[PDB]
């Protein structure tokens, strides 16, 4: 709406009075410049059509560890601490998917080293929503077992790496001087002279509550799951994350990785779609079992198929 400045300096330490130091805010942080309408461009999220995830007896009564990160259960895979930046998109629908989705063609589809191609999502499924303004995971996950995807290998992300500080820590251009449509949908290679390979899962399904989420990432790895963005998430710096005050801005689709306690507060790491510059390194941690802005009322993934025979 407005491009009146989200963060103020009494807005932040009201928010810090308020979590009782639970999380630290930062009101000078990478954010303070951040515009009302160009906070709620970053949350994609807009609009189950899948099957609810079932475990079978051998899964269900696992005794699940008190910690869990997904980069140590399969230190094998470097897909899985590489941090997605969507620039200056609602692409996190999408960028969260490829995301898991490449993180997943390792823990399940057998292949090491494979960047899904999220501008490809981005850009050609339609019922998914109306792309870099706003989209829908469940069917992000539908089009990969329906139609399926290229590699980023075969058809990069469109977009630059964007910073919202005047002066970026490792030198990106600003955000603020972008405004990004949905890209074309092209059928070749963005390097005609680079084979077009294809990349489908052979499944897709449906995760609710605290349970399943952490169940489901244990044994098949990182998911994608969305949450309600407010005012304070964006002075986010560090600790474990609740909402304690702020406006609505929208639905915001991000990529879960683990679980933890801090001082008996227990948690959920999560890959954010935004820099290495925000937050604890890119991450993330909000509150684990209250299930804070909705974030474990709905998840979504799938199962890659291992390419040839
Ligand atoms: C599908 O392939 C086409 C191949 O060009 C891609 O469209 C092009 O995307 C590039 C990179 O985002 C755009 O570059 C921009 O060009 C303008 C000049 O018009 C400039 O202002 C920017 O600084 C930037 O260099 C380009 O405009 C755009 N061209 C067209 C015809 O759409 C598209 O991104 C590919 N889509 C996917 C999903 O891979
Ligand atoms: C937000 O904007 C402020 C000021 O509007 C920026 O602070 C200035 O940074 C410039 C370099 O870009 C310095 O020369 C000055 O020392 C600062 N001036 C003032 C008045 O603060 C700041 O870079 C921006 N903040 C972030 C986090 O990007």
């Amino acid at each position: 709406a407005e491009d009146a400045p989200v963060l103020s300096k009494a807005f932040v330490d009201r928010v810090n009075r308020l979590n009782r130091g639970i999380w630290k805010a930062k009101y000078d942080g990478v954010m303070q410049n951040i515009t009302l309408r160009e906070a709620k461009r970053l949350n994609g999220v807009i609009k189950s059509i899948l099957p609810k995830r079932r475990f079978t007896e051998e899964e269900a009564r696992a005794p699940l560890p008190s910690s869990f990160d997904s980069a140590e259960a399969w230190p094998n895979c470097p897909t899985i601490p590489q941090i997605a930046d969507q620039s200056a998109c609602g692409s996190c629908w999408a960028v969260a998917a490829a995301s898991a989705m490449s993180d997943r063609f390792c823990t399940m589809g057998g292949v090491q080293d494979v960047h899904i191609s999220a501008g490809d999502l981005l850009a050609c499924c339609s019922d998914c929503g109306d792309g870099c303004n706003g989209g829908d995971p469940d069917r992000a996950w539908a089009y990969f077992s329906s139609t399926g995807l290229v590699s980023d290998y075969c058809q990069p992300y469109p977009f630059p790496h964007c910073s919202h500080h005047s002066k970026s820590k490792n030198g990106y251009p600003p955000c603020s001087q972008f405004n990004f449509d949905t890209p074309k949908c092209n059928y070749t290679c963005d390097d005609p002279t680079i084979p077009v390979v294809n990349y489908r899962s052979w499944t897709s399904y449906a995760l609710q509550g605290e349970d399943d989420y952490m169940r489901e990432l244990f044994f098949r790895g990182p998911f994608e799951v969305a949450f309600d963005v407010y005012e304070d998430f964006i002075a986010y710096n560090s600790g474990v994350y609740h909402h304690v005050s702020g406006q609505y801005l929208g639905g915001h689709a991000v990529r879960l990785v683990g679980w933890g306690t801090s001082n008996g507060v227990p948690y959920w790491k999560i890959a954010n779609s935004w820099n290495t510059e925000w937050g604890m390194d890119g991450y993330f941690l909000i509150r684990r079992g209250s299930s804070e802005c909705g974030i474990e009322d709905g998840g979504s993934a799938g199962i890659p198929l291992a390419p040839n025979t």
